[PDB]
């Protein structure tokens, strides 16, 4: 039942429940020569919303929110964007003029300016080093150290155990590292690392892209980008 690129058309997002409170919202978009799918997180805080990284550009973003107001009905007050590929911040402009508060760490930030992203408005502080964690809002924020990008974030969510890992962490069926020309592929199996000792009472983990999992993911992200090193 976990929606993939046949089901969702370029320019609509599906919303899918994982537990109480959490969802991940998936988007298509072409890239590369390709129609990928996309993952991201939405968190109930109260009768709020936080959003966990765009949906890939401005008209997915758009949609998103549509769909997120006709199927849950709660505010989206925040979103988090875990690095600065377009994949991630694009659709930024659009959440911020639907009223959204825009956050990421400032390294994100600087690398999405250089790049000619849009950039979130407000700076997450205390992420700037290989294993930092801070809380926001229900949430837990944890910089791993550099992985598919040098600025890549995870999240967790400890009421559910649920784990996203962006694009830091591969899906089941994945057997290369994909787009690893921003990537350190001699640090991401120590950052893999990180993730898996810091949590392992994690019950599903949402990688960035395709199918949910349990911390079998996290093993195998490190093994298939071990052996793209070797
Ligand atoms: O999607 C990405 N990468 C994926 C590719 C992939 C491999 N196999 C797949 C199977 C399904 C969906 C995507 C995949 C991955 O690296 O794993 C991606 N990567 C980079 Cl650097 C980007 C840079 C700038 C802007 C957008 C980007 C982007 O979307
Ligand atoms: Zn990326």
């Amino acid at each position: 039942e976990y929606p993939t690129v046949n089901e969702i058309p370029v320019g609509e997002v599906r919303l899918y429940q994982i537990a109480d409170g959490v969802w991940s919202h998936i988007a298509t978009q072409s890239f590369d020569g390709a129609v990928y799918p996309s993952n991201g997180l939405i968190v109930r805080d109260g009768d709020e919303l936080l959003l966990i990284d765009t949906a890939w550009g401005a008209k997915n973003t758009a949609a998103l929110l549509a769909e997120i107001e006709k199927q849950i009905g709660l505010p989206v007050t925040r979103a988090v964007s875990t690095h600065f590929h377009d994949d991630r911040v694009g659709g930024v402009d659009v959440l911020r003029k639907a009223g959204v508060a825009t956050y990421a760490s400032p390294s994100t930030r600087r690398l999405a300016e250089a790049e000619g992203n849009e950039i979130p408005t407000h700076s997450l502080e205390g992420l700037s080093s290989s294993g930092d964690a801070v809380r926001f809002g229900p949430v837990e924020l944890f910089y791993p150290g550099a992985a598919h990008s040098t600025d890549n974030l995870v999240v967790y969510v400890p009421s559910a155990n649920v784990l996203y890992g962006g694009x830091a962490v591969l899906a089941l069926s994945r057997t290369s590292a994909g787009n690893v020309a921003d990537a350190d592929l001699a640090e991401w199996p120590t950052s893999v690392e990180r993730i898996q000792k810091h949590y392992p009472e994690a019950e599903v983990v949402i990688p960035g892209h395709g199918l949910p999992g349990g911390l079998d993911l996290l093993q195998h992200t490190a093994n298939v980008v071990t052996a793209h090193k070797n």
